[PDB]
Formats: structure tokens, C-alpha cells, sequence
């Protein structure tokens, strides 16, 4: 889609967002262990959050709209889930204790890379 979509994303694209907001961890590849800033995090939040409103399905937007409200919220990660990086992730990387994150899905929205990785135990 990229240009063909611009801002009016379809159920296919929004499906990717539903998974992102569903993720347990939300950080940036350039600095996964360190956040950016209060305005920075909110900035990226406005990007996707803006996609919801402009969306065609006002009902569906409500569901994700609330899921985004907790963007980058303090929660315990676990295997099977996924970590959404605001920058991306092409290679596998550790997250904590012994859990490693492997590249699962990379999508660019509003000119911002968004990679998701499955949380698997390094063994």
C-alpha cells in the first residue's frame, strides 16, 4: 500500500497494529534499554493513534484506540508474546534473563520502521 494507502489503512494493516498494541514490550532498536523522551514516545503514539481516527471503521478504531492508550506500558513479557520495536529488528537479540527476541514482522508506518519479534528462550 505505502502510497496507495497513505493514511486510510485497510483491515490488513490495522491487523498488524492490533498485534503491536498487543505486544508486551515497546521500545526502540537504537536504544531498547533506554527510552527516548516523554514527547518522543507520545510522538510515535500519535502516528498510529492518528491512523485509527482517519480509519474507515469507527467501531474497530475504538478497540485499538484503547489498546494504544497503554502504548509502552509497564507489563511483564513472556514467551509466545512479541516485542514491538519503534525502530525495528532484523537480527535476533536478547531481552532479559535468557529470553531472546527473533525477527517476526517489520512494517513502516508514517515513515517509521516497526519490527516485531517473538519471545523465545535461548536454548
Amino acid at each position: 500500500g505505502l502510497t496507495a494507502t497513505l493514511a486510510a489503512l485497510t483491515d490488513d494493516d490495522f491487523q498488524f497494529l492490533s498485534d503491536v498494541l498487543d505486544c508486551r514490550a515497546v521500545r526502540s532498536a537504537m536504544n531498547l534499554r533506554a527510552a527516548l523522551t516523554s514527547f518522543q514516545v507520545a510522538q510515535y503514539r500519535n502516528i498510529l493513534n492518528a491512523s485509527l481516527q482517519v480509519d474507515r471503521d469507527a467501531a474497530r478504531s475504538r478497540r485499538l484506540m484503547a489498546k494504544l492508550a497503554d502504548f509502552a506500558v509497564e507489563q511483564e513479557v513472556t514467551a509466545g508474546d512479541r516485542v514491538v520495536v519503534i525502530d525495528g529488528l532484523d537480527r535476533m537479540a536478547h531481552f532479559k534473563d535468557d529470553l531472546v527476541l527473533v525477527p517476526l514482522t517489520t512494517k513502516v508506518v508514517g515513515g517509521s520502521r516497526c519490527t516485531i519479534c517473538d519471545v523465545v528462550k535461548e536454548e
